[PDB]
Parts: structure tokens; sequence; C-alpha cells
């Protein structure tokens, strides 16, 4: 199968994350997500179909992991915009206060705002996540994991927390009051010595 970026993943046939980017190391194929979405070896499904398990994880304290796939799955440096498309990924130049980002994940689809904020820290139950960009594109539960990207194929990190509401998203308040959360995808790449799929 097809592995790109924003679509709907599930975790041992139990949670649904969203894929992050589609990456390599060495002769590996694999993708970027969120730490928080499955612990090293969990079975990693895209469509009911097998394609691999997390290989590393780091969550909390950062929030972030990636899920190796199997050599007959194939990667697409690209992200879903949830109408038939793709956004084209073409590196990871980050992206400052002020810039326009979009995001995309299985709940909520291809949202899009900007970055308001950096190095914030998230006071999750399971433990404080450092060190993450805010932005106010609107998401909600299942998006976790899920690529946050410039228009012009920029990654910036992949999707880890919120504000939701009691609804499950942030996206029925506006984005002057919204405060969503990622782990930058460089740090990522680096530690585990992935390289970013692009086209
Ligand atoms: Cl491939
Ligand atoms: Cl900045
Ligand atoms: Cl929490
Ligand atoms: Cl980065």
């Amino acid at each position: 199968v097809n592995v790109l970026g924003g679509i709907e993943y599930s975790i041992n046939n139990a949670t649904l994350c969203s894929v992050g980017f589609s990456v390599t190391r060495g002769a590996t194929k694999g993708f970027v997500t969120a730490g928080h979405c499955g612990g090293v070896g969990a079975i990693v499904r895209i469509g009911g179909t097998q394609v691999g398990s997390f290989a590393a994880r780091v969550f909390p304290g950062n929030d972030r992991a990636w899920v190796s796939v199997g050599s007959a799955h194939t990667l697409q440096g690209a992200v879903s915009n949830y109408s038939g498309g793709t956004i084209a990924i073409r590196g990871s130049a980050e992206a400052a206060i002020g810039a326009a980002v979009c995001r995309s994940g299985r709940t909520t689809g291809y949202r899009c705002g900007n970055i308001t904020a950096k190095n914030v820290t998230a006071n999750y139950a399971e433990g404080a996540v450092r060190g993450l960009t805010q932005g106010n594109a609107c998401m909600g539960r299942g998006d976790s994991g899920g690529s946050w990207f410039t228009s012009a194929g920029q990654a910036q990190g992949v999707m880890s927390g919120g504000n939701v509401q009691s609804n499950g998203n942030n996206c029925g308040i506006p984005a002057s009051q919204r405060s969503s959360l990622f782990e930058r995808v460089g740090p990522i790449l680096s530690q585990y010595g992935l390289s970013l799929v692009t086209s």
C-alpha cells in the first residue's frame, strides 16, 4: 500500500493516529509520527493491512516516533489534502512565528493556520513534553502524529496535542483561541538517522 502523510493508521487494531511523513533509514522504509501514538513493537496497519511496527519512540519529554514499513509498500513524499489530492514535501526548512502552516490528519482533515509560538511545554497526564511549536490551525483527537507543513512543502513537525474542547477538537472556536502543538521534525530525523522522502 501507499504511505502518505496525514492518512489514518491503526495501532494494534485498537487506536487510530495519522501518518506524519514518509522517511527512509538505510535501506529501510518508514514514517515519522508522534511517540504517544504507540509503544515500541506495536503493529501498524494502513488500510486494515499490516505495514510494519513502531521502531522507536520518545514520550513524554519529547513526543516522537518512527514506524518501520515493509519493503513491499510504497512511500510517497507528500501529504494528503483530504480532497483527493496531495501536497508535495520538498524539505524540512523550519518556519518562523507568523508563517502560514497547514496540517493533515484523519479526524479534522486538512486545516490551516499560522505558527504562533515556540518552545512550549505541554503538561500531559503521562508527563510534560517540552520544546513544542504552537500553531492555530485546528485539530482533534485522532489527528495525533499527523503532518504539519508549509504550503511550499517544508515539513515542520508531527501533531502532539492541544486545547481540545468537549467535542474532542478545537475547530469549534476561532483560531485566535487555539493552541495546537507539534513536535519539530528536525530533531526526529536527526535522532533516528532518518531521511525525509520528497517529491
Ligand atoms: Cl517506496
Ligand atoms: Cl520564530
Ligand atoms: Cl492529557
Ligand atoms: Cl524541525
